[PDB]
């Protein structure tokens, strides 16, 4: 589905058309903001923190693990992702990959069969 690439600081760089698609933010709009934007709070406020810690500590949370979690559209509607995250570095600096996938209909799939 959707990629999204961010610069050690949280700030996008690149947003492939699908994600356009799945989040409602075009390309120009999303290219310099940060990533904190396409999430809800709790993480939203502690996204930079996220990113922060795992430069120094080194410690992986979600790099080469993934994990389900809500992304927030643009309209403000919350949507269950499966997220990846891979780590690359590009003029000396670092970058993290994000691929997304889409669980909405799983999610609306399963809620379903639970209420019949
Ligand atoms: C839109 C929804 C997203 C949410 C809600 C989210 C949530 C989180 C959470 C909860 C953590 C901390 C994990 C922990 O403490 O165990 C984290 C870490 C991190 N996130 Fe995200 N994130 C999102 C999108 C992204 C995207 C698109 C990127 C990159 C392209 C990104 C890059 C990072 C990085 C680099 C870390 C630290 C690395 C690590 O802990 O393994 N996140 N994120």
């Amino acid at each position: 589905d959707a990629m999204i690439v961010i610069d050690g600081h949280g700030i996008i760089q690149l947003f492939s058309t699908a994600a356009e698609r799945l989040f409602g933010w075009s390309e120009l709009e999303a290219i310099g903001q940060n990533v904190n934007i396409l999430m809800p709070e709790p993480d939203r406020s502690r996204h930079d923190s996220y990113i922060s810690r795992y430069r120094t500590t080194s410690d992986p949370h979600i790099i080469g693990i993934g994990r389900i979690v809500t992304g927030k559209r643009r309209d403000g509607t919350t949507f269950p992702m499966h997220l990846s995250i891979g780590e690359m570095q590009s003029g000396g600096e670092p970058y993290f990959t994000g691929f997304v996938r889409d669980l909405t209909e799983h999610q609306q799939t399963q809620a379903r069969l639970q209420e019949l």
